[PDB]
């Protein structure tokens, strides 16, 4: 059809890489996983509520916190003139207020005004996202009587002899070597052979059969041919699937294009290197229980994720593999203690997994399922029964993990998958969800090489069963952010390696701006973020050109939702990773909810921050706030004075009962971000990396820069000045009874933050994994005491104390030379 060759043009742009094409393959699985997904696409899009998936209501059905309960309550509504406010009850259907409106006086539907969100479906206001977020802003719940969207607008368009494999010579276009042949199963190491280095040329020729102690029958279904050249240091790399997507065995010729290095998830991948004129080639051949022990065991199940087996331990676990059955911590480390290089093995821990009774029946524990879905585990099964527990998973929570379970999708041995599957299905379910994937996804398909091929498949997938309607939606999206992205770089040629920024190019960026404004970026478009946000045009009149040392582009746009006057505020910036970024903030946002569980309000502000290309993405505006830095620069350029901390929050707060706000909005969001940063390993910041608002809500900044590169925390004499410490004043005891509660309730989510941890450094970190993830299980304390802890914790506050001014003093030394 004419029209499927268009549709297919629309798709290849809103994904950025090309699905149908097969240049870079030497197999059909990518092809096969594009037509496997069509069943588990259309399920789901004959599965949706037609009502809900075109209004996508924003609900939880968890606890109301301790604190957000302090019956009846006000909500303004709106009809262009009238505008009457209503006393509702927490458990009150949005239909039933309809019915209690005509009281006061079918099918017109209760919106928000400003954004588009909706409050619809059989669920009680109090469990809205919305409604829970105007009560803890402390703000006015005003809603508009809008007439639902219709749902037509979502349409979707119609043997047993040793393993051997010959070597047969590696070729470059342009100082000994030799070829590394690994067969690898869940990163661990099952036989390995190695050629004898000859001299280092443009065609280096071995034609050598290497044969290893692997019978073929034992080969396990993900195990990775890992290819490796050295000179010694490894240079090139690449692997091959052994068996493939139909089960077989794989043989024939093959000549893979492998990967440099620069001396992490991107060294598992299948994917070869598209680039065939420069990378490094390679071709090949193929033609083929009593007391003590359970007090031990105990243990091992007792201890945390990073803590190495012995093989002691994992004999002991396969041993008594029953009783580690009956223990649902213990699966990674019982599935860790596997020979899967031997079918027998293999087949009675399949027969173990069905008896999956107490398993099934267990309460859903992600950092438990998701240990199962890194790279320590290959095995399709294990990984099964993960994707499994997470299905239990509201929409809430999805979103949660949302960002980490698709970075996990490298850990996947083959490209369809059960996790693909799933993230495919609750996008489709879910507009907001399937917002998030669509830019997670193509967030990594434009800037991983390695990685893109698979993803293009799985977002291309997506696409084809999100409905019209968001298909139109995310077309102007990517329109604009082209657009935009395209005038950052422009702009960023102009700014030289100088201090200052010219006063030629201010003018020059605003023309260069009055030229998209007039015909180009559409009326509208849905900001990527935040898509409740709908900006319109551009106020060009306060678009800038900040003094950063990256200087990025400060963008506001006009609210184009017309039951909205404040801007809408967006940072273009080049040059730094934003994947980087993404994570750490959005680790930031789970840390807010182990401290909602807990009934916990810290203040923390994870701002908006989405990356959509190599190192160039974009960030949110925080209305009103300024740097510590800047601010410490205002009164005083180096001798740092306590005073103007709250002489600026003073001055900013005119209400002496606002300011009384404004101090108790910042010993929350200090504590907060002091405990967040310290575990996190990233406390060690300058004044420039972190911020306040006018209202009193600190919060940091940039966050590639300092991973990516003394004193636990930022916790200098100003902001102990709010507090009321030269000395214990009584906020600095409440500052500390919070940091306190707020560092145990992170306690307890222990082991999730750790694989976390170790996955953010393994999927959008180039960095030692052994000794650099060991620092969070310090930060933490694991196995020490709740009130051994609390001093340590308690003690890092006094090391800032001790050492006031002296690290900012430093860090303003170190900007500067
Ligand atoms: N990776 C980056 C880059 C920048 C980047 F923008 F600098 F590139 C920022 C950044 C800098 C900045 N600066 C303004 C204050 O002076 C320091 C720079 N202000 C903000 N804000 C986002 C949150 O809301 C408030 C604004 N982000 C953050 N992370």
């Amino acid at each position: 059809s004419e029209e499927s060759q268009a549709f297919q043009r629309q798709l290849t742009a809103l994904i950025g890489y090309d699905v149908t094409d097969v240049s870079n393959v030497h197999d059909d699985e990518l092809e096969f996983t594009r037509r496997g997904l069509v069943t588990p696409r259309m399920a789901e899009v004959a599965s949706r509520d037609p009502k809900l998936y075109a209004m996508h209501p924003w609900v939880t059905s968890k606890p109301l916190p301790e604190y957000l309960w302090k019956n009846c309550i006000f909500i303004v509504i709106h009809r262009s003139t009238t505008s009457q406010t209503i006393k509702v009850s927490p458990d009150d259907t949005p239909g039933a207020i309809l019915q209690s409106f005509f009281t006061k006086m079918q099918d017109f539907v209760l919106r928000v005004c400003g954004r588009d969100e909706y409050l619809v479906g059989e669920t009680p206001i109090k469990n809205f996202q919305w409604v829970r977020h105007c009560l803890k802003n402390g703000e006015e719940i005003h809603v508009v009587l809008d007439t639902p969207p219709d749902p037509a607008l979502d349409e979707v368009r119609k043997c047993d002899r040793k393993f051997r494999v010959k070597i047969r010579g590696i070729d470059i276009p342009v100082l000994t070597v030799f070829v590394e042949a690994n067969i690898q199963h869940g990163q661990q190491v099952l036989c390995q052979r190695r050629t004898s280095p000859k001299p280092f040329t443009e065609e280096v020729l071995w034609n050598v059969w290497l044969e290893f102690s692997i019978k073929i029958k034992d080969l396990p279904k993900g195990a990775l041919l890992n290819l490796q050249i050295y000179c010694v240091r490894l240079l090139y790399y690449v692997n091959l699937l052994l068996i493939d997507h139909r089960f077989l065995l794989r043989r024939g010729e093959y000549v893979l294009h492998m990967w440099q290095i620069s001396g992490n998830a991107d060294k598992l991948t299948s994917a070869t290197n598209p680039d065939k004129e420069n990378s490094m080639s390679i071709s090949i051949l193929l033609d083929n229980m009593p007391n003590q022990l359970r007090k031990q065991l105990e243990a091992i199940i007792a201890t945390d994720p990073l803590n190495p087996l012995t093989a002691e331990d994992k004999e002991l676990l396969w041993h008594f593999r029953y009783e580690s059955l009956k223990h649902p911590k213990a699966y990674p480390k019982l599935f860790s203690s596997v020979k899967w290089g031997q079918q027998e093995i293999v087949a009675k821990t399949y027969q173990l997994l069905a008896r999956r009774e107490v398993w099934d029946q267990s309460a859903l524990d992600v950092g438990l399922t998701m240990q199962l879905l890194d790279c320590n585990f290959s095995d399709e099964n294990v990984r099964a029964i993960a994707v499994q527990k997470l299905e239990s998973l509201e929409d809430d929570d999805v979103l949660h993990y949302l960002l980490q379970l698709v970075q996990a999708v490298k850990f996947e041995p083959y490209h369809d998958s059960a996790l693909a599957r799933f993230l495919l299905k609750r996008g489709l379910r879910n507009k907001r969800i399937g917002h998030f994937l669509f830019w997670f996804l193509r967030s990594e398909i434009a800037q991983s090489r390695h990685y893109q091929q698979r993803f293009a498949v799985i977002l291309e997938a997506y696409l084809r069963g999100c409905g019209t309607a968001m298909l139109h939606d995310f077309t102007q999206q990517v329109q604009v952010i082209e657009m935009l992205q395209k005038v950052t770089l422009d702009i960023k040629s102009l700014s030289a390696e100088k201090y200052d920024v010219s006063s030629q190019v201010i003018s020059q960026l605003k023309q260069k701006l009055e030229n998209l404004q007039n015909s180009q970026l559409p009326e509208s478009f849905r900001v990527p973020y935040d898509p409740g946000l709908k900006a319109g045009a551009l106020a060009i009149e306060k678009c800038k050109v900040m003094a950063s040392k990256k200087k990025p582009l400060w963008l506001e746009f006009k609210c184009a939702d017309p039951t909205a006057n404040e801007t809408i505020g967006i940072i273009f910036k080049h040059g730094d990773d934003l994947r980087q970024d993404m994570l750490i903030l959005q680790i930031l946002r789970i840390m807010e909810s182990i401290w909602e569980t807990e009934s916990l309000d810290l203040c923390l502000l994870p701002y908006g921050c989405i990356s959509t290309g190599d190192k160039i993405g974009m960030i949110e505006i925080v209305k009103d706030a300024t740097t510590i830095a800047k601010i410490q620069q205002s009164t005083v350029t180096g001798a740092f004075k306590d005073e103007v901390l709250n002489h600026w929050l003073k001055e900013k707060s005119p209400t002496e009962e606002k300011f009384q706000a404004a101090v108790e909005r910042f010993v929350y969001s200090c504590a907060g971000y002091c405990v967040a940063t310290f575990v996190l390993g990233i406390g060690d910041r300058h004044n420039d990396n972190i911020m306040i608002t006018e209202t009193g809500n600190l919060f940091h900044i940039d966050f590639g820069h300092i991973l990516g590169n003394r004193v636990p925390f930022v916790l200098t004499p100003d902001f102990l000045f709010v507090m009321g410490t030269s000395k214990t004043s009584p906020h600095f005891q409440k500052f500390q009874d919070i940091c306190v509660k707020a560092y145990l309730a992170l306690r307890h989510h222990t082991n999730l933050l750790i694989i976390l941890f170790s996955m953010m450094l393994m999927t959008g970190m180039q960095l030692t994994s052994k000794e650099d993830i060991e620092y969070i299980r310090d930060a933490l304390t694991v196995g020490k005491n709740e009130e051994d802890a609390k001093k340590y914790f308690l003690d890092q506050i006094e090391v800032c104390r001790d050492k006031g001014w002296t690290v900012q003093f430093n860090w303003f030394l170190h900007l500067v030379l």
